[PDB]
């Protein structure tokens, strides 16, 4: 866990609560990604919740993360934030 990667990693997308930012992170597993995302978005704190940017389903399982295709959109939320669908308009 400290160093190294069990096999190749898969590409994935990430977006903040404002569903405005887009960060493409790659990880072999779920745990790895989550850890990366935080670093990418340089989030102030670590306590966060990763979910799907489609329905808002929290991904806390590896078996479910191994099924997700490539460039999978995700949604990060801080201690006190919920997921939200695609806004009807920006303005």
């Amino acid at each position: 866990g400290s160093s190294g990667s069990s096999g190749p990693a898969r590409p994935f997308r990430v977006s903040n609560h404002d569903r405005s930012s887009r960060r493409g992170v790659m990880a072999s597993s779920l745990q790895e990604l989550i850890s990366k995302t935080l670093d990418a978005l340089v989030i102030a704190t670590g306590l966060v919740t990763l979910v799907l940017e489609e329905d808002g389903t929290v991904v806390d399982t590896e078996e479910f993360f191994q099924t997700l295709g490539d460039n999978t959109h995700f949604m990060i939320l801080e201690k006190g934030q919920k997921w939200m669908p695609s806004g009807p308009s920006s303005g």
